[PDB]
């Protein structure tokens, strides 16, 4: 009982304008019978069954000469193309002459033509008049001349036998036969038969060669690829579907839309695909930018040439995440439980002993005291152990995994020093990182990140989408972060050079490294590293952006070697976010809860004893 031309879904940007509609490339295009021209409508029923609405289930006067020796009529036409197998003699026409009674008295004549003009053949793949029209003319139906109509008419009798590109002269004499059958029954005047029969079919002829009419493009707007997957994954977590089974909504009629930005979007998988900051075709990004304030997902990149199905969506898996969560499990927990001032000094040192554990920093050598400004915009590991062991002693043994619980950032066992510092279960999403991230860069507000505004179906509702919003840190503490992470593009900062000139922004960076059993098993050198993160923000937009591989060789040819390949991540981000942000100054908003000025900001109304006047190098 599947008459039903299947439409597929389209999406829409911020703007409302249609983006991507996935028909997967197709040569098809869903016509509603009223949308589709009287001399259109003629040129079909005066070709193929010119008393159509009277009729029945074929004409009986078209079987009183027929059978004399065919011809049949629409109802059963479409009948036959309800699959009604590649077997005929009598078979086919059997059942073919029942199920077309049956399918009058179920659906009105209306009804019955529609499907016939939506599903019929038109060579080259073409299903459908809609379709063979921008086809061969590149014209909508409404401007189409007698001549276009009459070849497209004629058509699907033997579609292949009638193509123009490959047998002009076949198409010219159909064509022809065509105009006289709608003369014949009266569908159009002498005049205009005699005015129609002498006109070029070529007249507005798209021109064209074999290879391109067998390139059925299945990866068109490819940059949308990405941001299109997202959608398919959050269409179906709301109450309205689940129930549902993806694979026919998407074919429903429905109507997206999302948070996209076009141009944020285009820039960034055009920066992912024609970046030189690629070791090797193993190397992998994956990227998520997104609206601070809101948690709107604005652009989105799953890697480099992503296909849906087919690729891992990068930006979307869970990744090892290196230093990037010290603000959210060391430095932020204690400016909100234990009011540091960002100039809290802890003693680095040569190494230190958390459990049965050795742990040392990156470059080996201490550093003495330091403030945590610099520990964190360097990214030292000693100082964030010792805030996290101060914060869990002197706030919670689990306060640590309540500040990151409330940005989306759930641990299922122990949160250990191990994942303190990207190890074992710290494994999030850059889509995961860069909602944690948008907190510090709005307030301290954590916004799930979302992508669909609504959809609308075709029937008549309407379905608006919510997002889980919630106040996850008091505004100081979102605050100090952000201003003590700008610091991460100043000199000696973990990103310096990758800032933008006019424009506002923090990050913290990234660099994961393997297990102690590895870097011997595969001979990697010290200073190898497997995941590279850059977590950046704006007070417009947040971006997250990992790079790692597939898999592990030998001597680092799939690592990150070194800071002229660690920071391969920055330049993706750089290249982007100064291409996007707008230099109107928007800073991020200070409350007056805090007190000071960086290096030198605390807690107005609880300040710190343990601060320290004490610069970088």
């Amino acid at each position: 009982a599947k008459l039903q031309d299947p439409i597929p879904a389209k999406i829409y940007d911020k703007n409302g304008e249609l983006v991507k509609t996935l028909d997967n490339g197709q040569r098809h295009e869903h016509v509603n019978l009223k949308d589709v021209p009287k001399s259109m409508k003629d040129a079909v029923l005066a070709t193929e069954d010119n008393r159509f609405y009277e009729h029945g289930a074929l004409d009986y006067k078209r079987l009183f000469g027929a059978i004399g020796k065919g011809a049949s009529t629409l109802t059963q036409q479409v009948v036959k193309d309800a699959f009604l197998s590649q077997h005929k003699s009598i078979g086919r026409k059997a059942q073919e002459a029942y199920l077309s009674y049956r399918l009058e008295q179920e659906y009105s004549k209306d009804d019955i033509f529609q499907v016939y003009l939506n599903k019929i053949y038109y060579s080259d793949g073409v299903t459908g008049i809609k379709a063979a029209a921008k086809y061969y003319f590149n014209k909508d139906l409404k401007d189409l001349n007698l001549a276009e109509e009459a070849y497209l008419a004629g058509l699907p009798q033997v579609p292949n036998n009638y193509n123009i590109y490959d047998h002009p002269k076949a198409a010219e004499d159909r064509k022809n036969t065509v105009l006289y059958l709608m003369h014949y029954h009266k569908r159009i005047t002498d005049k205009q038969w005699e005015d129609a029969k002498k006109i070029d079919l070529k007249a507005n002829l798209v021109n064209r060669t074999p290879e391109e009419r067998q390139n059925i493009d299945t990866n068109q707007d490819s940059e949308y690829n990405s941001y299109v997957n997202f959608v398919k994954s959050e269409l179906m977590n709301n109450k309205a579907f689940k129930d549902e089974n993806l694979g026919n909504v998407l074919q429903s009629g429905i109507k997206i839309y999302t948070n996209m930005d076009k141009d944020v979007q285009k820039t960034l998988q055009n920066d992912v695909d024609n970046g030189s900051f690629y070791k090797n075709k193993d190397q992998q990004v994956g990227a998520t930018i997104l609206d601070s304030k809101t948690g709107g997902l604005v652009a989105i990149s799953g890697g480099r040439d992503f296909k849906d199905v087919v690729n891992r969506n990068q930006a979307t898996d869970p990744h090892p995440t290196g230093s990037s969560l010290k603000p959210f499990l060391a430095y932020g927990p204690a400016i909100e439980n234990m009011k540091w001032a960002t100039n809290h000094a802890i003693q680095d040192e040569s190494s230190y002993q958390v459990d049965g554990s050795t742990f040392r920093n990156y470059d080996t050598k201490s550093h003495g005291t330091v403030s945590i400004y610099d520990a964190l915009r360097q990214s030292f590991n000693i100082p964030a152990l010792k805030a996290w062991q101060s914060v869990k002693q002197n706030a919670g043994n689990d306060a640590p995994k309540k500040f990151a619980a409330k940005l989306g950032l759930n641990y299922e066992g122990d949160i250990g020093p191990s994942e303190v510092l990207g190890g074992s279960a710290s494994e999030f999403s850059p889509t995961q990182l860069a909602s944690a991230f948008a907190a510090i860069a709005n307030g301290g507000t954590y916004n799930n990140a979302h992508s669909i505004q609504k959809v609308v179906t075709r029937d008549g509702e309407t379905i608006e989408y919510d997002h889980t919003s919630h106040k996850a840190m008091s505004d100081y503490t979102a605050y100090m972060l952000a201003e003590m992470l700008k610091g991460t593009f100043k000199p000696y900062g973990s990103a310096y050079g990758h800032g933008v000139s006019g424009v506002n922004m923090g990050a913290k960076t990234g660099t994961g490294t393997y297990g102690a059993e590895t870097y011997s098993q595969y001979n990697l050198p010290d200073n190898a590293a497997k995941d590279v993160w850059i977590n950046g923000f704006t007070p417009q937009y947040t971006m997250s952006v990992w790079m790692g591989f597939s898999k592990v060789k030998q001597y680092g040819e799939n690592s990150f070697v070194g800071h002229s390949q660690q920071e391969y991540p920055q330049f993706l981000y750089e290249n982007v976010m100064s291409k996007i942000s707008s230099r109107d100054g928007e800073d991020f908003k200070r409350p007056s809860s805090v007190s000071g000025s960086i290096p030198s900001i605390n807690v107005s109304g609880s300040q710190d004893n343990n601060t320290t006047n004490r610069s970088t190098h």
